[PDB]
């Protein structure tokens, strides 16, 4: 049925539960691990993401989705090991995972040439094992819409139109690269209800936000925890206000949370600085119980958690 | 010993011999072949390597030099496979190959984070083995000198001040970035002669070439075979033209033959259209008999092939 799952079979939507729609098990770069593996701990790093997704088990998560694609370090091996040890609902996706430029491998590459290996991770399997991608990930920051940028985006929708798995994305919330994420998109005939443009929580602009939402896409409030982008408590009132506006249709919510992740910016010894909350069940602690004696209804922790995530895989 | 070699103990300069100081034994894009193993055929890939490697060795080839990098695929084991199966003597090296952008490990890491990367290969070994790199490797193309291609060359500065092994560079002919590489580097305190600016035979313009030679550090004529850069017979009239104004001194000369390249833009199937006659060999078969032909003797050819390379690893 349609959905894949990390080292179990396949389920139905109706059967996913309680969803967590963005968090990381691992982050690493591809490149610089393979040439410099002495920087690395692979026991720490498991000890960490079994650690954690028991933890998330414990709140009650049925079922975590996993955006580590080309770029991030995807590796469907550590994904395993952490599902037999834990026994977690493991969604992992597909795609790539950039800034400016592809690789050097996509020089002279069509777009059908990456659709072709995204289409190759959902239907034959991952990494030359039977785990299938259950969506595809895409990414535009800073630099913007990028000429590679683009060339990722149409064979995101090539996937989707092939496959009918959905389009989870990275955006600067600063920028309008989700909404321009899912004008290219939608242009290429995706469903806007198939679309989770991401990282929308990081920005207060509410204009902005509801723009995406009015289109017909899922918005991404999914780095809780993440204070250098925007603190929690600015967080919960943009998700309050939102949700009293009518817009809990739409909303998504996660942390973003990599229980190991190797980029300069991370580490503990900066974590009390920039993130001094952030975990993968901080939503249990803080942002569910607010929204709770704010006037929230029971019904719409389920719209979010359970019907949003349920729609997004039909 | 000075220079360490793949598989074998490390040798003096002097026993260098008859040294190709530009050529990759493979080239892949090491986020690609990670995510999508499915591109990729090993069997063909070391028998690519070890017939065009036997063929340079029955034409006189003692020593190759691959500067084969982070961003490029490097292998030490794959590299010690092929020494194992003809018995060449390969350097190997350390480094990081970027046009514009580091990977994201590298967000808010200071240059002397990456020396140490480069001086851990150098002097520990690489991807926990006993190999070591014997010089250093960076690069710049048309995007010119950026800020993540400005820090890996100020690295390669005190990788080379640290460890006393030279510098090779990539740059675009047309661009400038050779001269600006040299200028940093030098004014970061790094002996010219210990500097090969790279990918300066891809240009007629013999002035621009002089100039880096003039500041005391070698000038790589290291394409040939590559007609798209710069065709066989005008490389050989700036080659001829360079040793006839006296030049030799600091004159390398090379192919940067790939064996197998996952390049889009190199195709196995363009090879006819862009680099004809492009091989680990060209220089024997056209170059050299070429040379020979129009006065120079056999002294010259081995001040460019032996005594260069042993001095810029002396
Ligand atoms: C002490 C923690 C530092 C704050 C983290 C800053 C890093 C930016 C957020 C971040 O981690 N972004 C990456 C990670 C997962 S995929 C992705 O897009
Ligand atoms: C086979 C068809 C000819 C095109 C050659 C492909 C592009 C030029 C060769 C080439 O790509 N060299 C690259 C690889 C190592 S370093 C570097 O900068
Ligand atoms: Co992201
Ligand atoms: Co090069
Ligand atoms: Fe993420
Ligand atoms: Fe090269």
């Amino acid at each position: 049925m349609r959905i894949p799952l990390v080292g179990k079979d396949s389920i139905e939507s109706k059967d996913i539960g309680f969803t967590l729609i963005h968090e990381h098990l691992r982050v690493f770069s591809e490149a610089v691990r393979q040439q410099w593996p002495h920087l690395y701990n692979e026991d720490e790093e498991f000890r960490n993401a079994v650690n954690e997704v028991k933890r998330a088990m414990q709140f009650g998560v049925k079922t975590i989705v996993d955006p580590t694609v080309m770029g991030l370090g995807r590796d469907i091996r550590f994904m395993e090991k952490v599902v037999k040890a834990t026994g977690i609902n493991l969604v992992a996706g597909t795609g790539i995972y950039i800034y400016i430029d592809l690789p050097f491998y996509f020089l002279n590459r069509s777009i059908d040439e990456i659709a072709d290996l995204f289409i190759h991770d959902i239907k034959e399997g991952i990494q030359g094992t039977l785990n299938k991608a259950g969506f595809v990930k895409i990414a535009a920051d800073e630099p913007g819409i990028t000429k590679d940028v683009e060339k990722v985006i149409r064979a995101a929708a090539i996937a989707n139109k092939e496959t009918k798995v959905p389009i989870i994305t990275h955006s600067n919330a600063h920028n309008n690269t989700g909404l321009e994420q899912q004008r290219i998109l939608t242009e290429e005939g995706v469903d806007p209800g198939k679309i989770l443009i991401g990282h929308l929580g990081d920005t207060d602009n509410i204009d902005y936000i509801k723009k995406i939402a009015d289109k017909g896409s899922f918005i991404g409030l999914d780095r809780y925890g993440l204070d250098l982008f925007l603190p929690v408590d600015k967080r919960n009132e943009t998700t309050l206000r939102l949700i009293k506006d009518g817009y809990s249709d739409k909303i998504m919510i996660s942390h973003d949370y990599c229980c190991t992740i190797d980029w300069g910016t991370a580490k503990p010894e900066y974590k009390p600085k920039l993130a001094p909350r952030w975990s993968i069940t901080l939503i249990f602690e803080d942002t569910i119980p607010f929204l709770k004696r704010n006037g929230v209804n029971e019904e719409v922790i389920a719209t979010i958690f359970k019907e949003n995530p349920k729609k997004f895989f039909s």
